[PDB]
């Protein structure tokens, strides 16, 4: 029985793999950097010798890549699916690189939608399955100079909040949860601005570590809440219900 | 000086074209059905003989099609650009057809974002320019049995509210606005559920006509408001500022 983590090679996804390793889970680790994946597998195996680990070097910004990934995993007994892979961009709309933004839409929205839909299709009446989508506090609150990114996270928030409440109204066994982290110390900002070495310690007053966020992720799965969100003012992690208006 | 209307071959975008023709506007009308576009052009020319009308039979669910479209109109004086083309789907996530949902993302989110981005890049400091993105009350309110579509309208809402406030803080001359219609008598229902014939008169208790929505759209342009949103209870058209939290 497997937990699937896209974007496992660094950051939130990486620390989540090490946490579920310590809980003895078997994992499917997806990302492009095979070198990083094989590195994380070794740590998983050292943490948890009897945990089986499958790697998938896959660029999820391509739509058939996404379909092929899920088709390759149907042989498997998946209890948890985590759409963690995701990139930002810090730029005015007038200055964006259309190709980077397009890649972002395809990763942040499409891959997550395709994978959520296929998983929902196949696991909606299977007891004990969970679907976790990673959004951001920026999916509930627009941040200046990250308009296009925030909009992809509002999509993930509204998508997953609606899907969660759809499954509840339908008595589905599958559970669907959305995580909304705040400043988390990952490679997200370096990747977003295109240059490495941004120092959270020196530049950001409030932020969680990736290992902390992996724990909040684990709390969310182990709970009845649809939303696990970091409050922007207190920086507390709160398990709670949907934030967006629902017509049901 | 031209107003670009995507999804002009029916519904809101069509009635808008006629309304603007009655104002003497020149029009770029984009859609797939050349049949419906030519017919509209005849009607526009009868309304307004000296209005120039350019037709563009384009499928905007293809990202290269979207790019080609903008590049073909870079030789025009565009004052207003209206991202109106969009489709819905009524279905549980577990039942969606992956292809229709994917095209919906490509149309509702990507095309709108690509055309929004290029227009902003080229027009932000051109006096008297306006960008209008057509969301829905479903972009501020999740609706059961339409989770994915709502999600795409939440994206359109957050993106355009973000962009609008971005341009304001920067002293742009370009104005960005979002229209959030409620039940609007168009082909939208038929296209979502894949068969023709849905009767608003007999099935929907509250709804605007497509001509009414064209009027709210026009009043939105003739306003200093970022959001024009129909109230779901009273069905009043309200011109107001953003609805989502902004961190600026
Ligand atoms: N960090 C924060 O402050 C923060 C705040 C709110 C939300 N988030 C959300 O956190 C999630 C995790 O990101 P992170 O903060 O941990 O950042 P990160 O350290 O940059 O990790 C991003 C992950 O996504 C993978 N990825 C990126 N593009 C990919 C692609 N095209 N195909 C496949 N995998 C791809 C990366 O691996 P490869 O490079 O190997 O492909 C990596 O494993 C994201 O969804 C992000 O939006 C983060
Ligand atoms: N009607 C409502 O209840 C309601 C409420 C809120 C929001 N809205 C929004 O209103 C907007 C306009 O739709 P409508 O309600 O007027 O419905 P509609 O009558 O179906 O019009 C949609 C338009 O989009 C065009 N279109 C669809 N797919 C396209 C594609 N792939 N490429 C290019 N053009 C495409 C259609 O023309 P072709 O098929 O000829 O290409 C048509 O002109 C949409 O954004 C919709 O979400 C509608």
């Amino acid at each position: 029985k497997y937990t699937v983590i896209t974007g496992a090679s660094s950051g939130i996804g990486y620390e989540t793999a090490k946490l579920l390793a310590g809980k003895g889970k078997s994992l499917v680790l997806v990302a492009r950097r095979t070198s990083e994946l094989e590195k994380l597998r070794d740590e998983v195996k050292q943490i948890s010798p009897d945990s089986d680990v499958i790697l998938k070097s896959v660029d999820l910004a391509d739509n058939q890549n996404v379909h092929d990934l899920y088709e390759g995993l149907k042989e498997l007994d998946i209890e948890t699916w985590i759409n963690n892979a995701g990139v930002g961009d810090f730029d005015l709309v007038q200055d964006i690189e259309l190709g980077k933004i397009e890649k972002m839409l395809r990763l942040n929205i499409e891959a997550l939608t395709i994978l959520s839909s296929l998983f929902v299709r196949d696991h909606h009446d299977i007891e004990g399955t969970t679907l976790v989508n990673i959004s951001s506090l920026g999916g509930y609150m627009i941040v200046p100079n990250a308009v296009t990114y925030c909009a992809t996270k509002f999509y993930v928030s509204a998508y997953t909040e609606g899907l969660a409440q759809e499954l509840q109204k339908g008595g589905a066994k599958l559970r669907a949860k959305v995580l909304a982290p705040a400043a988390t110390e990952t490679e997200f900002v370096d990747r977003a601005r295109g240059e490495a070495g941004f120092d959270y310690s020196k530049n950001v007053k409030k932020y969680h570590t990736a290992a902390e966020m992996a724990g909040f992720l684990h709390q969310l799965i182990e709970s009845d809440a649809i939303v696990g969100i970091v409050d922007g003012e207190t920086y507390e992690f709160e398990l709670r219900g949907p934030l967006f208006n629902y017509a049901g």
